[PDB]
This record gives C-alpha cells, sequence and structure tokens, in this order.
C-alpha cells in the first residue's frame, strides 16, 4: 500500500520525523554527574543569554543592577518584561513556552511560582531522563573545554559521562589566545618554548593527544572570527598546520569550525555580548583542498555565508556542514537554509543542532526545528512523488535517520549510545 | 479572555492592525501650509521617480525628451508604457492602483481623465484630511533640509507645521558635502574656518542648535554611503564626533542614519539615479558602544545588511532599527525582514515607514505594509498559542500600538500629537 | 471576455498561459543535431551531468580517479544506485532526472534503468530533438559556441549551419580570460597579434571577432567572469573589452553577455564539477553600463548575495537586461526569491530563466520546474492588482507571458525568432 499523495506523505513524514531519536551533535550541556555545570529549570531558561539581550532592549534596569540581582529576581524581571508587558512572540520567548508545555506545565495560567514548584521536586538525573524522553534525544555531544576550571575538575577526578553524553574537545583558548594559554600549558607540564620550534610543536601535539586519550572526543572544535584566514603566519595558523591537522588525521577525528563570531562587541552583556560578520570562504576552501585526508565539520554564523557554504560542500566530500547556528537558529532562516541545502546536497548534510545551554531547551530546539524540517521533507518528497517516483515509508525512515543521527556518526567514524 | 482558533486570531489581529493609528516616522511630505513642496495627485503619483526608472526600461523616448515633457505628458506616457502595454505588476505600479481604489476611484475603467477630475476639485488641505483618514495616519515625520532654498524660506518666515506633522532635521549637505557647504554656513554668518579648529567646531554646533530651536526636530538625520566608517579623520567623521553627537546628547535627540546609498550612478535619471551597496557594520557598532548616552535610529539599504543589523540591535538598546527603506520596500523583502526582526527582537523594533514623496502614497504604502505585517503577527501569535499561551485582544492592540506608533515616541522621548494636546 | 472572478480561475488561466507559451531558451550548452556527438542526450548523460558527479562524490567510496576510469554506463549505474536507491533522490538535480523520464513516457515507478536505456537506443539525434523540444515547448535554443573548442570548431569549418531552431552565441572566455595562452593560437590562425598591445594587436583581435560574427551570426557575445572582475582594468581582459569587444559590439549592435561570479577549478579533479562561487563587486558592471550607453549588456550573476543589487542596477540602466537563475542559483528556493524581487522592482522587463542545459532532455525538467515557480509568482502578482481593482484580461496575461519567455530577449538583441524569420 503506497504513499500516493501529499496528504498521506505529510502524515508519514511528520511521524517519521517525530519518532526519530535525535543525535544532538553540538550542545553546551553536561552529563548530570558533572554536577552544577549542567543547567536546568525555569529560572535558567528565563535567564538564557538570548533573553538577557532581549530584556535589555525594554527594561529600565541597568545591566549592572541586573547582574547584581539573584537568578530568581532576574527570571522575574524577564518574565514581566518579555511575557507580561509585551507578548512573548520572539523565538527565544516562544521556546520557553514550548518547554513548559512539553513538561506538562500550562503556560495559559502564567503561574511562574507553580512552574518553579515542578523543578524543586526533582534531581538532575531525573530531569535528564525526563527531558531526553520528551525531546526524543538519544545522544548529546558536549562542548568540553579543558581550560575551564569548573569543568576540568570533573575530568581530573576520573568522572566519565554517562553513555548518552559524548565529549567534544573545545580548543578556542589554545588556537585564539595562545599567547596567554602558552603559560597554562607550561604550568601543566607542556614545555612549549617562546619560539615555534620542534619542541613547541611536539608539546602542543602531546597536549592534544593527552586530552583525546582522556575524553575520547567525537571531534575537536573551534569558534573563529569573520576575519579567519588560512594559511596564516599567526599562532592560530601554525597550530592548525603543524599540530591539530596531523593529530586529527592520525586519530581520524574531524575538525569542527564554527565561523563568523565577533567576540565581545558589548562586553557588559557577558555571553549576550557577541556579534556576527561574514567570513571569506578562502581559508575553508584551502583547508579542504590541501588536506584531503582530514575531515571538517563547518557551521557559519552569517546569513550571507550560507549559500556559498552549501556550494563548497558540493565541491568537497571531506566537508560536512551542520546546523543553523545561533543567530541562524530562527524559523525564517532555518527554513531557507534547509531548503537550499537539500536542493543542492539532497540528504548529505546535518540540518540542525541545539547549542542547548539549559537542559529543557532540548525540548523546544528539537520541536521547533523538526516541524520546519518535516515541512521541507514533505515538499521535497512530494516533488519526486509527483514526478512518478515511489517513496516508501522505509525509505523515509532511512532518510530521516540519516539527517538526525547517522550522517553524523558515519562522518565521525564511530558508534552512538544504542549501537555501542 | 483567551483566543482559541486561528480564524478568530486572524480577525482580531487584522482588525487591530487596520484600526491602529500610524505614526509614519520618516517621509518626504510637508504640512500643506508649506505650499507646493507638498506633492499630490495622480500625475504626481505616475511621475514618482520609482516609475520614471521603470518606464525608462521600456520606452523609446529618451530621458532628455522625457524631462522636456510636461507633468501630464510624462504621466500619460508612464500610464501607457507601464499599465496599458504591460500589466502593472510592479510594486510601484500596484501602489498607484491601491491609491486610486482607496480614494474611491475605479481602476477597472482605466479612465485616467476621470481620475484627474477628482483631484482638480480639491485643495491641498482637503486632500491631506482625506488621505490621512483613509491611510489611518495620525502623525507624519517630515524630512526638513535647511539647505533647500524652497524649504528654508518657510522656516525662516516663521511658518510652523500643522500639529500632525513633525520636523526632522536633515543634515546630508553638512556631513557629506562640507567642502561646498562650509561656504554657505559662512554666508549665513556661521564663522567656520578653513581649518577644523575650536571656532569651526563651535560654529557648526551653533548652526545645529539654531535649527533645533527653529524646528524642534524629533531626530537629526543623515543618509550615508556603503563606505561609511567611524571613527574617521574626515569632514564627516569630525562633525559627527565634535559637533553632532555632543549636541544630540545635550538635547536628547536621536541621530538617524540611513546607510547604504551610492549617490547618482546614473546622473541623467535625477532622483531615480541612485544605487546601493552593502556597508560595514563597524562604524555603527563603534558609535553604539562608545556613545551609550546617545540614541541612534538606523535603517539600511542593502539586503545583505539586514540580518546583521537585527543582531546588532540585540547587542545595543540605544539602537532602534526601523523600516524597509527604498529598494527594501518590496513585499518579498518586507516579509523576510519583518519575520527576522520579530524572531530576534520580539516587538522591540519599528517595522515600517513610508518615505512618501507624494501625499496619496500613504494609502498604498500603509495598506501594502500593514497586510504583510498582519500576516507575520498572526503566525507569531499562532505559534505561541500552539505552545499554550493565551493572547488577549487587548494585548494584541497593545503590541500593534507599540509597533506602529509607541515604540518610536518612546524611543525619541516625546509625545505624539494627541498626547501633546492632552498633556 | 469575462472578468477574472477568482484567484482559482486566475491560477488556471496563468498556468495554461505559461504552459502553452513556447520558450526561447537564451543560454544553453546544446548544439544543433547536425553538429554530431557534441550534442549530448540520453539517460546515461542525464545521470552523469556534472551536478550529479558533485553529489555522488559526497556519498560513494569510489575514488574520483576510479570514477573517471569507469565507462559512461558504469558511471550512470553508480550514480543511480548511490543517489536514487540508497538515498531518496530529493535534490533538484536528481528530481530533474525523474521529471525528464516521466516527460518522455518512461515510468520512474519501476526504477527499470535498463528499460529506460532501450528507449534511447531506438532513436536518432534528430528524432530526440523533435521529441524533446515538443515536450519542453521550446521554440528556440541559443547555443554556447566556442571557436577554441576543436570538437565544435570543426562543424563550423565544415560549413555546417545550425538547424533554424538553434541560434549561435559567441563564447570568448579563452580570448578574454586566457589571452596570454590564446595569443599563440590566434597567430596559428593568422591573426598576427603583437607582443605589445598596440594598434596591430587591436586590429587583429577585432578581425578575429568580425570573422566569427560573420560566420556564426551570433545573437550575443559571451564571457564568464570571476568574482574579482573589475573594469576598467589595465589587464589583457580590460584592454580587449575596451579596445576590441565593445567597439565591434556597438558597430554590429550585438549585446555583450556577462556571467559573473564563477571561481574556476577549486577542486580540479572534479573537472566541470570543480567550480566555486564568490560575490562580485558591482562597480565594473556599473562603469560599463554608464560609460557605454550605446552598448547593450546581458548579465546573470552566480552569488545569492549579488541578486538584489543586480535588480537595482537594472532599474538604473535600460541597456542592462538581466537574465536567468544561473547554475547554483537554479534551485527552487532561490528561483522563487529572485523572480519575486525582480518582478517587484522591474515588472515584466526582465528574462526570468534560461536552462544552461548540457544534455538535451534537461530542457524538459529545467522548463517544467521553472515554469511552475514562475506561474505562481505571476498568480500572486496578478491577484494583488485584481485586489487593487484592476481588470487583468487573459490576452494581457498571454502577452506578459510571451514577453517573459521569449519576446523580451528577441526585442533586446534586436533580432527575430525562428517563426518570425520564416514569416518575414
Ligand atoms: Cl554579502
Ligand atoms: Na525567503
Amino acid at each position: 500500500m503506497s504513499i500516493n499523495s501529499r496528504e498521506v506523505l505529510a502524515e508519514k513524514v511528520k511521524n517519521a520525523v517525530n519518532n526519530q531519536p535525535v543525535t544532538d551533535m553540538h550542545t553546551h550541556l553536561f552529563s548530570p554527574n558533572f554536577g552544577e555545570i549542567l543547567l536546568w529549570d525555569i529560572d535558567e531558561l528565563l535567564t538564557y543569554h538570548y533573553l538577557v539581550a532581549e530584556v535589555m532592549r525594554w527594561t529600565d534596569v541597568s545591566i549592572e543592577a541586573f547582574w547584581a540581582m539573584s537568578k530568581r529576581e532576574q527570571a522575574d524581571l524577564i518574565w514581566e518584561e518579555l511575557f507580561i508587558k509585551r507578548s512573548p512572540v520572539s523565538e527565544a520567548c516562544r521556546g520557553v513556552l514550548t518547554c513548559l508545555q512539553g513538561l506538562g506545565l500550562d503556560p495559559a495560567t502564567r503561574d511562574l511560582q507553580v512552574y518553579r514548584e515542578y523543578f524543586a521536586k526533582k534531581t538532575s538525573e531525573e530531569q535528564v531522563d525526563t527531558v531526553l524522553q520528551l525531546a526524543n534525544v538519544s545522544d548529546v555531544v558536549m562542548t568540553n573545554d579543558p581550560f575551564d576550571d569548573n569543568e576540568r575538575i570533573s575530568w581530573l577526578e576520573g568522572k566519565q559521562p554517562d553513555s548518552r553524553f559524548h565529549a567534544a574537545l573545545r580548543l578556542d583558548p589554545l588556537l585564539n589566545e595562545y599567547e596567554q594559554t602558552k603559560h597554562r600549558l607550561r604550568d601543566w607540564g607542556y614545555k612549549v618554548n617562546d619560539e615555534w620550534n620542534e619542541g613547541s610543536i611536539q608539546e602542543v601535539k602531546r597536549f592534544l593527544t593527552d586530552w583525546i586519550e582522556r575524553m575520547d572526543p567525537v571531534y575537536m572544535a573551534v569558534s573563529l572570527p569573520p576575519t579567519f584566514s588560512f594559511p596564516e603566519e599567526s599562532n592560530r595558523g601554525r597550530i592548525i598546520r603543524d599540530c591539530l591537522l596531523p593529530v586529527a588525521e592520525k586519530h581520524n577525528i574531524p575538525f569542527a569550525m564554527m565561523i563568523g563570531v565577533k567576540k565581545r562587541v558589548h562586553p557588559a552583556l557577558g555571553d549576550a555580548g557577541d556579534f556576527v560578520g561574514k567570513a571569506s570562504m578562502d581559508g575553508v576552501e584551502h583547508l579542504l583542498r590541501e588536506y584531503p585526508n582530514n575531515k571538517f565539520l563547518v557551521t557559519m554564523l552569517s546569513r550571507e555565508n550560507q549559500h556559498e557554504l552549501v556550494v563548497l560542500a558540493r565541491k568537497f566530500s571531506n566537508l560536512m556542514i551542520f546546523g543553523c547556528w545561533w543567530f541562524m537558529n530562527n524559523p525564517e532562516i532555518i527554513n531557507e537554509m534547509t531548503r537550499m541545502r537539500m536542493e543542492m546536497l539532497g540528504t548529505s548534510f546535518i540540518p540542525q543542532h541545539s547549542d542547548a545551554r539549559v537542559l529543557e531547551q532540548l525540548i523546544y530546539k528539537w520541536h521547533h526545528s523538526k516541524s520546519i524540517i518535516a515541512e521541507v521533507l514533505i515538499d521535497k518528497y512530494d516533488d519526486i512523488l509527483q514526478a512518478g517516483w515511489e517513496v516508501t515509508e522505509e525509505e523515509i525512515k532511512r532518510d530521516v535517520a540519516d539527517l538526525f543521527s547517522r550522517n553524523f556518526w558515519r562522518f565521525v567514524g564511530r558508534n552512538d549510545h544504542v549501537t555501542s
């Protein structure tokens, strides 16, 4: 019994998409046994830096006074200003409501005290079980930063993430701030020299290889500015060339590059203070061509890089593009991006990741994105259906599996939580 | 109470949008007592520069011969070329038809001579009353250029605008043509020197302050090229730093920057001769960061600048972004811009202004833009209702008021014409 | 006769007008069937279009070297298996292959690639051209004619003329972008260009242009240009354009077609599938339009990020005709946004699409896919003016549709289509 109309296709696709367990291959979450660095609950949702930026456009409260408030005072203020005093129509505010609803709380009542009561009853481990189930996420990739004292501790103590959580080695401080990070590496025993000589090359490689051994990361990642260039006679250029790319190749680990972030244009806003610019594609093109035995995962921040990044993926099979990152993570842009991407790459890409910083965001990030992606799929399958092609439900489930999970694991050359 | 259908939602949003009096916070209209610089009528609509550009793509008539023609002849040619010989499907041509319809004229007859008869029967003051009612526009912000001899006369004679019309001081000749303009300032008794010294600084400030006192402007405005940078050692860079910003901070008057116009790439087209380019955001970013006690209003001309402008608005609360300017003022682009803005800023922006150069254009500019903005709001409300939120009709009316009027007045730190009459 | 009473009735009228209108496809890589094997056709050529080579290389374990070592049939088999069977053929290029097979009466439901092949084995080139132009509703095809390609050159030198449905367009990439290498061939052909760019060099390059203009009767002369294109420029390209091409173009009243934004061979092993894109400066195009008002220019651009500003540049200059959704733009999401921006700012005074077809049958999908998108843009735009009180008539719809799909081009180039050249 064939799928022979758009109407039935819409049912089968929406269901296949809803039922597919997601691998979220870039997040800011942590296994619950790491302790308090895992953020969760309605106050954390309301104080997400996305909503700090937004509240500051309305409130008379100074940013100084805001940071001096408690977490609950901050959440109260953002609730009042973004939900009660104006309708919560932005993507970030909507996402808070999608989360409350998904947990079985009722946004109709606007009863924040009662929302808070739900979270006070649970342990972190319970809420992870709840959220992963509700979000239908089988596997989460963490962002693991050896230079963050608060996170390093857990690794140093012999803690392992539970099997649903995977490590990814974040290298920004090493690559973008080597002149400072130099001295931390020396204090940790990595005997880097003032000169970029064989000794410094071998000791930075050892630092990388030691952390790879300890975390077993799925990839190594870096955020890069719009002015990113390669090759480059800079600390960043030399490290990529001489240390990171050879180690990534040896271990068959992809190098993830998140390009286009301009750091701290409004420092007082903290995490809400970063900006965006369009990047040259030249450095990415060079890396792909001149390092055919390295694998690259790339996502870019500027709307204006998105089409050319898709074309670049047509050129190089060692590029996997992923996600609608940050300022790209808004319905209007997710839609145009996913359509361009599918049109020129078919199913050979990773449409989305959450970048979740608070546990419950998995619910809204995946619900909001799946609905858009489902609709793109329905359009694209219908177009071939009307061309005379038979699409089977098995084939849909396969394609959707590729998009939400298998493409990633196939590219990184490892197995998920269920397969292992 | 709460809404729970998309039927009922669409209705309530569309009615709220239609019923909300608009503040049009950037136009090229004037109070009717200013005389003939207020353009109106069907011949003015048809010879708007947007349509001169379009007709020049089709007609065998040279641009020279076109400017040699009378207004009625130009209008006649444009009607034949763009409406009769091809269907009037462009946004500008569509707009002409929306105006005629809104006035109660029937575009079905295509009877241009009959449309003309309507306008011959009325005064400027009558037509302004008619159009502001039909467009539901309560407040119009003008573009007032003290370097235009025609306009400067009225201000200097002591004419004050009708309470529905507000001043905005346009400074392009000062900031962008100082090499010529410095000599006019001198001729007006402002003792600017050849060097940029303390004397020149204080005299340019005095010019600004005299015009602020004369016009009571709601903001000071400049149009800027794609190559705009700040800081910069240039005439413009020094006037902004030394004169404009301190004067604007002292009086608490925003600085409006309309960025991305490349002037006169086709000189023979006149007003239709200007082009566009993408700007760097660096100068705007620097201004917002380093001048936190100044308020900035910004609109940009390049499609490729729109998303990063929204992000910049997320960084800086002294930034208010506004409108879909000029080449952006097209349904396809109004739609994508309004959606991005709302997704990232909620209701903390000004979605639209008209740039109306001819009075009747307020009808189409607002009717076309309101319909798109209403669609966007319905979608965003529907998304939060789907998430369990209950929207009330009063909350809708409030959101709509913010977007079409109150956001502007709150930002510029003044009252509109009705609140002024009350306060 | 009757008013258009509803959007539903509008839609059927527009879709009918669009479907019935014979297309002039003003830029293709097809040839008149009498040119011989250089006209590519059949399912194996469809499947090995370089768009699909790019896509199969993202999936398959087969090396690019091993791929090129395979026969055409083997290549087609791999591509079918990897992009149609192992994953759903949802990409625009893949979908296009299915639209083609369907259009020819070959049923994609069966996936019977061997039976599809049998269809093509039964026919001549000339029979397939008749079939495909009828099914695609294409009246007139404009070729890309390169005098430097020996494989094509031969047909011209043999005194062969294109079938009257096929029109010549003179491609000048090797002369303009590779002059220092091409000089030597010019000299072999008796064009005695000098080491210096002096009068003799100017006159001999002009003579080469004039010779080919007279041989091919081209409707325009064409070049593809990188994102770093500038004019004026003290380069071989800049000098040839200024001193030879613009003067000859003006004398003969032939437009100059520029396809801007291709970055050649960023992945050389992929061959034709190895080219990339960048955003260009508009300055060179602006300068040419302004400073050469007696020349006509046809422009299409490769970067998404140039599209809006190109439409604005058309508003400025009546000697600019913009055309098409080129290559990486030739994707429904992008065709839609482009056609909407264009019509919003230019009305009907542009050429919405061309196919760039490299394999004969692509005319079918390229025009079927594009016509559906353009029909829907037209429906939206007519509906908006009907809602403003304007009475659009069916005859006016057909007129506007004739303008967009054929007449705008023939009017701009100052020449007649095949049917009009028979009558005259
Ligand atoms: Cl751009
Ligand atoms: Na769009």
